[PDB]
């Protein structure tokens, strides 16, 4: 008859690090009974290695170093099979398993390979803003890697907060999540979060409120990380002595484009930046009492919510500002020094010191004499409730981002803020910086992390775009949020 | 002795659609050997679910039948330990797996639970650019669903075609990858894509060009979907005959200005929206002959290309175009009736609609007496070669698809173009706009899928972005183009 040889793989598919899969090798056309069987791989953009061989019957077995006590190889000469059992496997396992059989055939002189099945092992995943570090906290993976042969990837999808949401809940998305903790009760009201299982050593290493912050329903649902809150930061050497208040704000605009600069850019888009003035002299989201966030009680269209946001609308009336300007624009200007200040939080601070722009950081200004009252974020890292990594995102977590080391990498990349470790926190207080981001986050309130605060996001957002914009009236605008 | 009664689930972990996992129970502090044992499950956002029960011996078994025929119940009592055999599994099966017995503990009246453990099995997902009709593509998925019970995800990742070279390079991405064809050649120099295998009446369905356009080294590497080309969109109310020539342009947005309008904007910051005029008097990418594209030939400093841009950036220095503008800043301004034209490709024409404007699509202008000519892109849906689910996403791509049903459902979200499929685009080819489209598609050039073409994109972007912004001059912004 004919030769009809053929080796055929089955059994790869998709597994998590640390996990196990059993392939299988059915062989035929030739007297497999005889034979050593082998088993390769081959990844993309890497050569060919060989991973495993058996003898005949099965007593005498092999083994490539790279698999060496993780692999066992074995057969079955009633079925013609033969079969690689893969345990502990990790992403630098990720291939296409090939079959092999070698010196058969005609003449005895020819070799065979089956199609292939493909092995695919993800690395740990973590989304993370893109104005973060994103680039430090993969050094930190690059470590974690390194001592685990775990590989680790940082994501920085567009619009991951709203992202995360939808595809935890569709059962997937990445293993780790870092936001704002405001986020987070949202998604520990829907179960995408993972009780998080640090012990009362590793929680005393930071400071009580970051913990409270990530505290839900008593349950706590995320590492803090670290405390963000706006500041004023200006150009010393266009601006040596920056004004105190939003009044002033005007005049040194004019004084200003007298000389072909501005005063004052910023991000207009996002409500986060717009927030601390219309706090200022009143306005609030949620009302706090008795233990619990009143929701029925809604402090967007009172008095001094209004006179905050009239006074930005007259600022861009007046042509001081421009309601398209959004982060990218207000950063350009301010980099390239075409505006005196912007308004922005830690992470920041990195651009502008490749800028060379002699910059300081300060407080906000007051408006009728209020501080302004930004919204202290607690960057904050949840474990998917659908991650099948969670012991390992707990590893990377604990011992590997919440330490000297580790904040510092993500830190020398974009400047986090106050951080949540004590040890690392008392380091970085000397700042000039720091200091002025914690005077005025102690100025402000703490974002609540209740599920509402979603809505609340989205309504903000939208009376502030309108009522700049000339769509909506200031009081249009913050009626349509307060329902 | 105490009640120590404890049961330990293990065994979970990722797995994809129509694999397989071995579940286990270890259970101590009470007599195992006499109780019946169960599995159960609970998914967040869904009640627990029964799943299964064995017997004290083991010969008794009882299933859901949401699983029956699926799972397999086991016990070793040698091991006081009972297993749960899944196998087709599907992305409707994730959740957290229980161990549970009951009537136990003091006075045979307890219930006790293990901590569980998480099982999950992500569903198909395929990535598509955010302009295109990707939640008409999500209908097409839902179908897929209801036929296979497996989920379909598709998302538009921000820059997914910088994306997926680096995550398919990790070892992980989509399933599947839609993008026009210039970019496939990339991918699969790289090893990223599998080889797709159509059988040949498979072929006969789509036009023998567009299969030419995903072929790469001899391979069929994605599935051709329709065929796209930019053309002059025109607002039939503010303009009743569009131009036939450039040269027409700056008067007409004179007198339009003088009515508080414009008469031309489109995307300044893609070089896809700028090529067919730059190419329209002698621009080109990679000369091609004798059956290759000659890499070492690069037409993008020649003077027909400087032609092409020096009136584009004339028309910008004349204030009849902005630097800045980019696509959502054209689409807002055409589809308010701003702007009495734009250019832009069957993708857009849905928002147009839902604009209410009444609109004709034709003809891009001459310059120089020359036909604009446009790049012409075949999107195509391509194979990760890392993806787990191969087979499932052929039927996908084959059988649901590139069927008369699946890109009607696809074309109602957003018009695909001249559709690859050859039933289906004769019953689009009456559409005066797809005709318009077939036009300035023959008037143009297919783009090479060669790996170079990235590289390529990249110098044109950065030679028009800095020639319109004033940072180079023409000829300074395409020498350096040319390197
Ligand atoms: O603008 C509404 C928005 O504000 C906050 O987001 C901040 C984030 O906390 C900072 O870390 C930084 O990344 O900028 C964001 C604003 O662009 C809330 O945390 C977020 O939930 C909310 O949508
Ligand atoms: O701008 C360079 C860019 O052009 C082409 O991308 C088109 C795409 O083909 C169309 O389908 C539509 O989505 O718009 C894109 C331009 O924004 C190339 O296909 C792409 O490789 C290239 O980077
Ligand atoms: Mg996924
Ligand atoms: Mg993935």
């Amino acid at each position: 008859g004919p030769s009809q040889v053929q080796l055929v793989e089955s059994g790869g598919g998709l597994v998590q690090p640390g996990g196990s899969l059993r392939l299988s090798c059915a062989a035929s056309g030739f007297p497999v009974k005889y034979e050593h069987m082998y088993w390769y791989r081959q990844a993309p953009g890497k050569e060919r290695e060989w991973v495993a061989a058996i003898n005949s019957a099965g007593n005498e077995t092999h083994y490539a170093d790279s698999v060496k006590g993780r692999f066992t190889i074995s057969r079955d000469n009633a079925k013609n099979t033969v079969y690689l059992q893969m345990n502990s496997l990790k992403p630098e396992d990720t291939a296409v398993y090939y079959c092999n059989v070698k010196d058969i055939g005609w003449w005895a002189a020819y070799d065979y390979w089956g199609q292939g099945t493909q092995v695919t092992v993800p690395p740990l995943v973590i989304w993370i803003n893109g104005d973060k570090g994103y680039n430090g906290l993969a050094e930190v993976g690059k470590k974690f890697e390194k001592d685990t042969g775990i590989k680790v990837t940082v994501e920085h999808p567009d619009k991951l907060e709203e992202k995360f949401p939808q595809v935890a809940a569709t059962g997937d998305g990445p293993d780790i999540i870092f936001w704002a903790h405001d986020r987070f009760g949202g998604y520990a009201q829907s179960g995408l979060l993972a009780e998080i299982t640090p012990d009362k050593a590793f929680q005393d290493k930071l400071y009580p409120f970051t913990w409270d912050a990530v505290r839900y329903n008593g349950k706590l649902i995320a590492y803090p990380i670290a405390v963000e809150a706006l500041s004023l930061i200006y150009n010393k050497d266009l601006l040596p002595n920056p004004p105190k208040t939003w009044e002033e704000i005007p005049a040194l605009d004019k004084e200003l484009k007298a000389k072909g600069k501005s005063a004052l850019m910023f991000n207009l888009q996002e409500p986060y930046f717009t927030w601390p003035l219309i706090a200022a002299d009143g306005g609030y989201a949620f009302k706090y009492e008795n233990g619990k966030y009143d929701i029925k009680d809604v402090g967007v269209d009172n008095a001094g919510a209004k006179a905050g946001l009239t006074f930005l609308v007259d600022l861009i009336k007046n042509k001081h500002m421009n309601a398209d300007t959004d982060y990218s624009i207000a950063e350009a200007a301010f980099n390239k020094g075409e505006t005196a200040m912007t308004i922005n939080g830690p992470w920041a601070w990195s651009n502008i010191d490749t800028s060379k722009v002699n910059y300081g950081v300060t407080v906000l200004p007051t408006f009728k004499g209020q501080p302004s009252k930004p919204f202290v974020g607690v960057l904050s890292a949840g474990i998917n409730a659908a991650s099948p990594n969670k012991e390992l995102a707990k590893e990377f977590l604990e011992n590997y981002l919440l330490t000297d080391e580790g904040l510092e990498a993500v830190n020398k990349d974009k400047p986090l803020g106050a951080v949540a470790l004590k040890s690392y926190e008392e380091e970085l207080a000397k700042d000039p910086r720091i200091a002025a981001t914690m005077e005025n986050a102690q100025k402000g309130e703490i974002m609540p992390n209740i599920p509402q605060m979603s809505a609340f996001w989205y309504a903000v957002r939208t009376a502030v775009i309108n009522a700049a914009s000339g769509r909506q009236t200031v009081d249009e605008a913050l009626k349509d949020a307060q329902t």
